[PDB]
């Protein structure tokens, strides 16, 4: 079943821990890491380099990561790239790519990897340049970790939640929900779809179709 | 001075998270595993959901007692759940600045809502998710949260296009020439354009 390449400068930051949803599943998935200084062959080991036209910081060289692809990808890969210029990742494409044979993750700095090497991908491989929020992470390290995550529990083998309760029935003066404690499935029902409401309306009214 | 305490049943998870000079007392992150606060020879951490359905919810007598030893008056409490408001980067840019951020890593069908309750009673808690897709549980997201974060702590709108750097021709694709013009103006418009039609494509919702 699925296979997982996932490329970096930082392989100890990734490394497969059991004790971990990808962890369980690895011991139905097989996850591979690599150093992406193993596709160079100067001395400093050189990634990046200045941008052209300008501008702070650096670029991912194209040179290295296509030695990399070169090696790990097929035409039957699909190649993801973490970066905050993206399509949204989402639930949705979560379910996607879980019936996906194999998946490889490319992860840059912020300041990205060369476009070439995503444009020359394109011409052998479905490639897709995925964002998972927002905010602003240093590098697509913990993003490939969130992608593994939500993809990996979705493999074979809305409205927000409101809140939940469990023993005991009291705590610190404060009570479960009576109607929780009633067996009445249908008033429970109720319930729960009210406070899903309310949540839903003060904390992500975008989901109901309203402003933010 | 930043602390962070990491709460989380899944300990090994949050190590790897090294990171710069904690030797001027600029930033200490502790992982904190939450079986160090079971009451029970099987160190139970959650227990069936009130009301029925499925999955655990995480126990309130457990989490209580482990916040009481970690939290104080003033914590900010961050507990990264899919029913959170969203974590954006305005909201990394305010906990940049706090003395004590402790995060409570939960399974997703969550904590007993009386444990956040509660401590909302004495210090500033927020409930955050990351994103629209689901996780099994709030360590991933702890990771982005304090990822984003630390970088803006010192010394630890359209989207941004295309990127280039050497050579200036690889396998048949020449860098843009504008950006070897010499013609800063002129770059900048590029780059603004470029923009522009990405966002269009990719994040029409920013628009
Ligand atoms: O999805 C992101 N959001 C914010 N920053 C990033 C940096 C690198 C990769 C990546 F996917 C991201
Ligand atoms: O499923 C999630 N989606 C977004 N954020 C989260 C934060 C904590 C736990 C969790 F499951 C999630």
């Amino acid at each position: 079943s699925m296979k997982i390449d996932v490329v970096t400068i930082f392989p100890e930051y990734l490394q497969p821990v059991r004790q971990s949803l990808p962890g369980k599943a690895i011991d139905l998935v097989d996850v591979a890491v690599h150093d992406l200084r193993r596709w160079t062959h100067d001395v400093h080991k050189s990634v990046d380099d200045s941008p052209y036209g300008g501008g702070p910081g650096m670029v991912m060289k194209p040179t290295v990561w296509g030695d990399a692809l070169d090696e790990i990808c097929t035409s039957e890969t699909l190649l993801v790239v973490p970066t905050p210029a993206g399509y949204p990742f989402t639930q949705e494409t979560a379910w996607q790519w879980s019936t996906e044979d194999h998946l490889v993750i490319a992860c840059g700095r912020y300041e990205g990897i060369d476009q070439r090497v995503a444009d020359d991908a394109a011409t052998r491989m479905r490639v897709r340049e995925v964002s998972i929020g927002d905010y602003v992470l240093n590098g697509g390290e913990a993003a490939a970790l969130v992608i593994i995550e939500a993809v990996l529990r979705l493999v074979p083998g809305s409205l927000l939640e409101g809140p939940s309760y469990t023993r005991p029935p009291s705590w610190r003066g404060m009570d479960v929900p009576p109607v929780l404690l009633s067996g009445d499935h249908a008033k429970i029902a109720a319930w729960r779809a009210e406070q899903s409401r309310q949540r839903t309306i003060e904390r992500r009214p975008d989901l109901l179709g309203f402003d933010s």
